[PDB]
């Protein structure tokens, strides 16, 4: 798919002003690019030099261009910058107010079932590790997880719908009486000790690249990216998050456009593996412990992890409320609400809580 003339015009531009070598003298009729995501924000293309233009130093030939459309722009600018020196992210190549030139890294993302695949996991594990260990100049209080629930609490309650079945469903949601339960889950979780860490807070499928060429390697076969919600956090919720994306799969093509299922949760066995993985990347010493302490801390993680995951469907649940009223994207928000409640409670039944 080709951009909008305009654009492709704009487009040119940035690569011509922002990229060194053969970018600078690059003429517009050789220029090339292409549509990946369209939309009216945060539109995605890739644009490239002609195979006959030959490069000058170490400038990319292909690049990433990414257009906002329509404080936080602050922070999420210097987190992407900080993650790229570091090579956690992508190369930051370009900035500007109406968006940004990022390494294109060839890829493809992972799908839903690709999560439980021993190798796979152990290596999401390691790179949530790593991502966790990075020291970041953001607020480190953990008031984003309880904050944000907070807030989409508030603008539920207010949501006036017209349509009928979105009342209706509403209407069942709320007749758990949520304030009741959010302050249920402040006070479980406050007693569940968790390290606060720099979290992604979106480690879910879409956001893991399965880097090409690298398929067949045993390890460093992936990339997280989006990093556009990650703040500083409990540990046991970006895990916790991580496994309940296992049970949701956002590829189903006709409506609610997702699928659920419970049983697909990671069992205990599956998820000692994940967090064998990730002790070890997160604490280096980690292997010279004893078999008894390392056991110890597995134990009390899987108790902290399964605890925080019931903070994933309560916040996206909630979420995905906010969305139905405010989105204009095809998906079955009041649905997929639904679908997060009902693990919720399913989930806490298993706990005992
Ligand atoms: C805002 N945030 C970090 C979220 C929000 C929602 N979720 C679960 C979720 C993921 C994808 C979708 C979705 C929405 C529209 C189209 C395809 C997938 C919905 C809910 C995870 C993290």
């Amino acid at each position: 798919e080709q951009p909008e003339p305009r654009t492709r015009r704009r487009a040119y531009l940035w690569c011509k002003e922002f990229l060194p070598g053969a970018w600078r003298g690059l003429r517009e009729d050789e220029f090339h690019i292409s549509v990946i995501r369209g939309g009216l924000s945060n539109m995605l293309f890739q644009c490239s030099l002609p195979d006959t233009t030959a490069t000058l130093g170490d400038e990319p030939r292909k690049v990433l261009l990414r257009l906002y459309g329509a404080e936080a722009m602050v922070l999420e600018s210097v987190m992407f910058a900080i993650l790229a020196e570091r090579s956690l992210g992508p190369k930051l190549y370009g900035i500007f107010p109406q968006g940004r030139l990022e390494q294109f890294i060839p890829s493809r993302r992972l799908d839903t079932e690709e999560l439980s695949l021993p190798d796979i996991s152990a290596e999401i594990a390691e790179k949530m590790a790593t991502f966790h260990g990075m020291k970041m100049p953001f607020n480190k209080e953990p008031k984003w997880l309880f904050g944000t629930m907070e807030k989409y609490l508030k603008e539920v309650l207010r949501i006036k719908f017209t349509e009928e079945s979105r009342i209706k469903k509403l209407h069942k949601l709320l007749s758990y009486n949520l304030p009741l339960e959010l302050e249920n889950l402040r006070s479980l979780l406050e007693s569940t000790p968790s390290p606060v860490v720099f979290c992604h807070n979106d480690c879910q499928e879409g956001n893991i690249l399965l880097l090409e060429g690298r398929e067949n390697s045993e390890k460093q076969k992936l990339m997280l990216i989006d990093f556009e919600y990650s703040s500083y956090n409990y540990r046991g919720f970006d895990i916790g998050n991580h496994f309940c994306e296992w049970m949701y799969d956002y590829s189903y093509e006709k409506y609610p456009f997702f699928r659920a299922n419970i049983r697909k949760y990671p069992t205990k066995k599956q998820q000692l593996h994940f967090i064998s993985s990730y002790l070890p990347a997160f604490q280096n010493d980690f292997e010279n412990l004893s078999t008894e302490e390392k056991s110890i801390i597995k134990e009390e993680m899987l108790l902290e992890v399964n605890r925080f995951a019931l903070a994933s469907h309560f916040l996206w649940g909630l979420w995905s409320i906010v969305q139905a009223k405010i989105s204009s994207i095809e998906f079955g928000y009041m649905d997929y609400a639904q679908a997060r409640f009902d693990a919720y409670f399913h989930q806490k039944r298993k706990l005992g809580v």
